């Protein structure tokens, strides 16, 4: 069927605003067009609101009213050259917007933005004008009730899941492949069972946020894992990785996993995050994934997996904090989707096409990232997420092979 984008003038303009992504989602947006892409993908517009009020009601279905307001008024303090009062100053570090979250002159239009294109790619999807849709303006996982964390200020992810389970029982699988733990959607959901969390992620002492692993409580026991709570028990799925990991070895940690949440699930949608900063050029430098497509890249393995499903997909963006690495993924990401929906064999020049960015994808200006791969704690990770899945199964009562899940493994 078909594969939808989200682009646009405005949306271009205010998905590149912010200090910390600058350019990169022109960068990610034009290696696509030169790459001959666009034409084989359905524009996919950004969500508008008819009114203020339909806009505070659509995000304040996640986000407190209060967050709302300090995120707009922070807006309206940086478009100004008074400094803010003290009790500004306290409002917003309430609110933590401050340290990695800071104000910025389009700091709510920019929020707002992410939310707009990812309602929109649900909205495309619960109408079935396309199988799949992709917002590489999207993917802002870390954004809570009324927090900001880690440059995430709204919660394009959770808005776009309600909409999806509040259409017409309808069961969301969110496979998170972000470097760090999809926190602020696991929370959003801990007590759905309809709404089943998946997050694999570096996890390690003083690494942001610092969830998604074991927990840390006040006995001699045993540490074990949080993964949901009430009717949510055992919906919410981590697995978290020691730095170094490359795409052979991430790749066979996640796929039985993917493979069994699928059986199990049979979810109606599933929302991926492909936040990009596990490339091994991330600046972070925690794991070595490439998006090689010969050793096969992790995120196209993952993805290959997911749209083999053949179920209704969102995929979204997220951290990569190496621009061209981050546009070099999310082309070929761009370019597997086109193949495995359309049907259509799409061949990418291995150097990058001539375009205005051109000089960015420096200095060898080839398609593969610049990187040369060389030379279980996941074992135990599997038996303990596979009892998990037994667990969640049979609280919520689906009927399943059970040898053939346990046989993935
Ligand atoms: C405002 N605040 C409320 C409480 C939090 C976070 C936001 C929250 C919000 C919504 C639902 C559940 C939860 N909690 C329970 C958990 C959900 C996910 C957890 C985890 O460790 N997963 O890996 S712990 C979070 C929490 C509680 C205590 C310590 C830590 Cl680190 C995190
Ligand atoms: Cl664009
Ligand atoms: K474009
Ligand atoms: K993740
Ligand atoms: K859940
Ligand atoms: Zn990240």
């Amino acid at each position: 069927m078909s594969v939808g984008i989200v682009y646009g003038d405005q949306y271009r303009q205010l998905c590149c605003s912010s200090p910390k992504f600058g350019d990169r989602y022109a960068l990610v947006m034009d290696l696509i067009n030169a790459y001959k892409l666009i034409p084989e993908l359905s524009r996919v517009p950004p969500l508008q609101w008819d009114s203020p009020s339909r806009m505070y009601e659509a995000v304040t279905a996640f986000h407190s009213t209060e967050y709302v307001d300090a995120l707009k008024k922070l807006q309206m303090l940086h478009c100004e050259e008074k400094e803010l009062t003290a009790d500004d100053e306290l409002l917003m570090d309430s609110f933590s917007l401050n340290y990695d979250c800071p104000g910025f002159p389009s700091v709510f239009d920019y929020s707002l933005a992410a939310v707009q294109g990812s309602l929109a790619a649900a909205s495309a999807l619960i109408c079935r004008h396309c199988e799949v849709v992709i917002n590489w303006g999207g993917g802002w996982h870390h954004a809570k009730r009324s927090e900001a964390s880690g440059f995430c200020y709204l919660n394009d992810i959770v808005l776009a899941i309600h909409r999806l389970v509040s259409s017409t029982q309808t069961r969301v699988l969110y496979v998170d492949l972000d470097l760090h733990h999809g926190d602020g959607v696991e929370e959003a959901f801990w007590y759905s069972p309809r709404v089943v969390t998946f997050s694999v992620h570096h996890a390690s002492p003083g690494f942001f946020p610092g969830t998604g692993t074991w927990n840390m409580v006040d006995n001699d026991k045993l540490p074990i894992f949080l993964n949901g709570a009430g009717r949510g028990r055992f919906s919410a799925f981590n697995l978290p990785l020691e730095e170094g990991i490359n795409d052979l070895d991430w790749s066979n940690a996640i796929g039985p996993i993917l493979d069994s949440l699928n059986i199990v699930i049979q979810p109606s949608y599933v929302v991926v995050q492909c936040g990009a900063d596990c490339l091994a050029t991330d600046p972070h430098r925690i794991f070595r994934l490439t998006n090689f497509y010969p050793s096969l890249s992790g995120y196209l393995y993952a993805i290959k997996k997911i749209l083999s499903w053949k179920v209704p997909t969102l995929i979204l963006g997220g951290g990569g904090y190496n621009f061209p690495d981050t546009a070099r993924l999310w082309t070929r990401v761009t370019a597997l989707t086109i193949e495995e929906v359309k049907g259509k064999k799409m061949t990418i020049s291995p150097e990058i096409p001539e375009h205005s960015y051109f000089s960015r994808y420096g200095p060898d200006f080839e398609l593969d990232i610049d990187y040369f791969p060389h030379k279980d704690s996941i074992q135990k990770h599997h038996r303990r997420i596979l009892e998990q899945l037994r667990n969640y199964a049979d609280l919520n009562k689906l009927i399943y092979d059970y040898d053939q899940v346990y046989q993935l493994y």
